[PDB]
């Protein structure tokens, strides 16, 4: 899926590089502009490979665990969202970032936010 | 890693079958007991393959897009959470289910909830 496949940036200046496979897979790398992160992290996810043709977005999501060969934040973010095609293509998401915690600190394990991604072209 | 790998069930009786690669990959299938869903769906995700040394949980997350050979709900769920090992291992998660919508209806595109998984068969 050519629509989704490519390089994307969000409002924070973070970079998402993705390939959308015919079987519904998302694969690529994510670089965050912020937080306890440096360089590129592996991402994996899924997308609706037979969307409605109806002026609806394409549902998708992906996960980054924030461990690479440079740093380990002991945390993972999932972005859940939809892809909106056309000339000014966007991925509108909400996200959940969970950090590994003790049982006593589990109530404060999870941040929530929203990122909007613009495709670079 | 052996602890996350296995067959889990949540409070709804959904079945989450997963394998944790040495490297950080999660790969498996998900069968939901509820919603616009039947049979198994492909899932992939990631987890911290070197968790902290202080008895913290293991951060992890995965996605399912709700299309398989039977059905397509035009929606995707991501679970974000942590694995907590020991005697009664648990994966405690919060999730976001986004349905494809018009931009008009984008405000009402995303459900949020919370699932807890154990390896006890319903
Ligand atoms: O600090 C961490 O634990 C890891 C980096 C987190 C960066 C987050 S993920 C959601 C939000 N979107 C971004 O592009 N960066 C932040
Ligand atoms: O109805 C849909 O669009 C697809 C199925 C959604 C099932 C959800 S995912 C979150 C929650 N946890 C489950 O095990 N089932 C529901």
């Amino acid at each position: 899926e050519a629509g989704i496949t490519g390089t994307w940036y969000n409002q924070l200046g973070s970079t998402f590089i993705v390939t959308a496979g015919a079987d519904g897979a998302l694969t690529g790398t994510y670089e965050s502009a912020v937080g306890n992160a440096e360089s590129r992290y592996v991402l994996t996810g899924r997308y609706d490979s037979a969307p409605a043709t109806d002026g609806s977005g394409t549902a998708l999501g992906w996960t980054v665990a924030w461990k690479n060969n440079y740093r380990n934040a002991h945390s993972a973010t999932t972005w859940s969202g939809q892809y909106v095609g056309g000339a000014e293509a966007r991925i509108n998401t909400q996200w959940l970032l969970t950090x590994g915690t003790t049982e006593a600190n589990a109530w404060k394990s999870t941040l929530v936010g929203h990122d909007t991604f613009t495709k670079v072209k």
